[PDB]
């Protein structure tokens, strides 16, 4: 129960609190809603048996720029706030100042808990189930462990899952000497040696300075990608030798090309995959959040899947110097290209793909509503992987992007993705 050490991402995520910094102001949070038919009492008790099972969701992030897990914790209520005498506009009306209450909530520094299940009773037995975190506290592949754990409990009460021995203070640890060796410097090397002809983010046309704005409102877009259509893209990857990590990073930078009239441009790619630093890692709950600038170009004579291959042999490079963060890397371009206090790299890629896994929330509902806020980011393009379908969801900061332009490109991008279900190819980009 020491304090200890925040990852990088971590410390940026902390240092994006700061209202002085542009776009900034704010913690980053992920915010969906579940139309549920469950026992909520239930529900109840199998999250407390969650909060027990892992420590940094009894945590708390300090003032000072660490994290400590507390010793003890208050039990863990979902609170209940019936509506079931509300007519459906009331009821409605209740609900969008709560959804947007919650997106504006910040958790304060050192208080716990980092999140909030609230529960919306709608009928008898029919509720609206809320559920919001700080990325300080875990990152989205950790969140789909704590869905696991909540269902695993909610069915099977009396089956105690198996003891961890593995904490995520053991990884800060670890995590902390990996920052001192000697594959730490190559990964360095490697970035600096792409550092002189790395080129820039997507020059979007926006609505406004982004120093005028002050603190920044997410505007979310979201699509289900069907079953059939997301299997004949996954067997379309497969057939043209390409993850579809790398075809859907290579569509939004047709769609980003486009819209920005560049060329050449660089995305911030988002992944979670965990250091295989001891046989527990993938089974804690925890911040693996690892960011990796991806060098792309797109203007080419080439066809389309051979910028695909050219994508997916970048992000694997990439990977392979991951060690040297995203966040260190960003620093060095801004020192490097006199770059101010601005946001440098904020057109974001999402992937939380599960490889054809199951979302454990899921099993909770019908998903309602998905919101992501970030500081320092334009747009957030998340595509998460939903059990055999592909949601994806365009965050954007409001105040930056006209609505219509916005909804423009966020179509384009999915009209791509069905050009490609049908021909195998896409079509030149013209307007939607």
């Amino acid at each position: 129960s020491e304090p200890f050490s925040l990852t990088e991402v971590q410390t940026a995520y902390m240092l994006g609190r700061n209202p002085q910094f542009e776009l900034s102001g704010i913690s980053p949070q992920t915010y969906f809603e579940y139309e549920t038919e469950l026992d909520i009492a239930r529900l109840s008790r199998s999250f407390q048996k969650v909060i027990q099972r892992h420590p940094m969701l009894r945590a708390v992030i300090l003032p000072e720029g660490k994290q400590q897990i507390l010793r003890d914790v208050p039990e863990y209520e979902i609170e209940v706030e019936s509506l079931v005498s509300m007519p459906p506009e009331k009821q409605a009306a209740r609900l969008r100042e709560e959804r947007s209450r919650m997106i504006d909530h910040v958790f304060p520094l050192g208080q716990w808990p980092l999140f909030e299940l609230k529960a919306f009773q709608l009928q008898e037995h029919t509720y609206l189930l809320c559920f919001r975190y700080d990325a300080l506290l875990m990152d989205g592949a950790s969140m789909n462990l704590v869905g696991q754990d909540l269902m695993h409990y909610y069915h099977q009460p009396d089956a105690q899952l198996p003891p961890l021995s593995f904490t995520f203070q053991d990884y800060m640890h670890i995590y902390d000497d990996m920052k001192r060796g000697t594959e730490y410097e190559t990964a360095k090397a490697y970035w600096t040696n792409k550092l002189p002809d790395f080129p820039p983010a997507p020059s979007l046309l926006l609505a406004k300075d982004p120093a005028e704005i002050g603190t920044p409102n997410f505007q979310s877009l979201t699509t289900i990608i069907t079953k059939d259509k997301w299997l004949k893209l996954r067997r379309l990857a497969q057939d043209k030798q390409v993850t579809p990590s790398a075809l859907l990073c290579t569509v939004y930078g047709e769609v980003l090309a486009f819209w920005s009239n560049q060329r050449r441009l660089a995305i911030n790619l988002t992944v979670f995959n965990r250091y295989p630093v001891h046989d527990e890692v993938e089974q804690i709950v925890g911040d693996f959040t690892s960011l990796i600038l991806l060098d792309m170009d797109m203007d080419q004579k080439q066809p389309f899947f051979t910028k695909v291959e050219q994508t997916q042999s970048t992000l694997l490079d990439g990977l392979e110097h991951r060690h040297y963060d995203g966040v260190e890397f960003i620093r060095d371009y801004t020192r490097y290209h006199q770059m101010r206090p601005k946001a440098v790299m904020p057109i974001v890629f999402t992937s939380m793909l599960a490889g054809a896994g199951a979302f454990a929330w899921e099993e909770i509902g019908s998903l309602r509503h998905i919101h992501a806020r970030t500081p320092q980011v334009y747009l957030d393009n998340v595509v998460i992987e939903k059990n055999g379908e592909l949601l994806v969801s365009w965050n954007y900061v409001e105040e930056l992007f006209d609505a219509e332009v916005m909804e423009s490109m966020f179509t384009q991008f999915v009209e791509l993705l069905d050009q490609l279900v049908e021909q195998g190819d896409i079509n030149p980009l013209r307007i939607s």
